[PDB]
């Protein structure tokens, strides 16, 4: 069950959809399991909705682990799972959120990847598809969306870790996604989580231009990061994703926010890079907790 649910070790593919079935079997008034679409190799891609009713709920979007290798990620996306069911009718902001707002919740973005960091390549970031006339396989996902796409900030290289796809929206994960959130239309906050660096960023990534929204995204940012450093000291960067981190371009934020999603974010997690990649398991529960406190001062300022 999700209570005998090891939440402090790494899990592969098939006990986290495993995971996501116990907790819709445990409650079914609140959780629901939706297929979205199929990877490139078949793979169902499943989203998490987080509902105390209502008809087209204004929304908040949640994924993780759109970059395989960035296992902090998937984990952290079971353990908020679990947390919002425990949390509903005992926290008070919490409960306030779901009783107004839906949860959709995409644990694992790139399950084909995730598949090949288990089996055959711990580092692997790319989707799996088949490049036409190439010996390499798969596109940065999160260089395939609509915004800015094929500018500076990507490759055309297929070869490349940020190989950008032949056209924007190639991918059937990131497909999906458009699909989704565009059919939906009322998602009011899209949040994308990675790792690492300890950042939290909002557009844009493709131009040095500055958002219409600056003022507002970067106070929101501000009282996450302060929310989140609370916990255990955890020290966070937060800024535009070009001005923090670096230029790159047809990232999803950028897509999400130009679609009218207002408050549109992108986490990277722990660490700075001592473990990087490898984080262990010993920082999941911590790590969890602390992005738990970001990303519900988010939603607070979305309701
Ligand atoms: C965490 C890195 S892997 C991430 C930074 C980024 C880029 C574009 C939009 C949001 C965040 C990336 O390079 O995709
Ligand atoms: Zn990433």
């Amino acid at each position: 069950s999700t209570n005998t649910f090891n939440y402090a070790t790494y899990h592969t593919l098939d006990e986290i959809y495993d995971f996501m079935d116990l907790l819709v079997a445990e409650h079914p008034q609140l959780v629901s399991k939706l297929q979205i679409g199929r990877s490139y190799e078949g793979r169902p891609i499943y989203v998490l909705k987080f509902s105390t009713g209502g008809s087209n709920r204004p929304a908040i979007w949640i994924d993780l682990g759109i970059h395989s290798r960035e296992w902090i990620t998937q984990a952290t996306g079971v353990w908020f799972a679990k947390k919002f069911t425990e949390d509903y009718g005992q926290d008070p902001s919490f409960t306030a959120i779901l009783d107004s707002m839906d949860i959709f919740l995409e644990i694992v973005t790139n399950p084909d990847g995730f598949a090949f960091t288990h089996s055959q390549n711990r580092l692997w970031r790319k989707t799996r598809s088949v490049t036409s006339s190439s010996l390499c396989v798969g596109v940065d996902a999160n260089r395939n969306w609509d915004a800015g796409f094929g500018k500076a900030g990507a490759s055309s290289s297929p070869c490349s870790e940020t190989y950008h796809g032949k056209y924007a929206n190639s991918e059937v994960e990131v497909k999906s996604i458009v699909d989704f959130v565009k059919d939906h239309g009322n998602f009011k906050a899209f949040l994308s989580i990675h790792s690492y660096s300890q950042l939290l960023l909002y557009p844009y990534g493709y131009t040095t231009q500055s958002i219409p929204d600056k003022t507002e995204l970067n106070q929101v940012a501000k009282s996450a990061v302060a929310a989140l450093k609370s916990l255990y000291g955890t020290s966070y960067k937060y800024g535009s994703i070009i001005t923090t981190i670096y230029q790159a371009s047809g990232g999803s934020i950028d897509w999400s926010y130009n679609q009218g999603i207002k408050y549109s974010f992108t986490f990277e997690l722990r660490d700075t890079g001592r473990y990087g990649f490898l984080l262990p398991a010993s920082q999941i529960i911590p790590t969890a907790q602390e992005t738990w406190l970001g990303v519900l001062t988010i939603m607070e300022h979305t309701v």
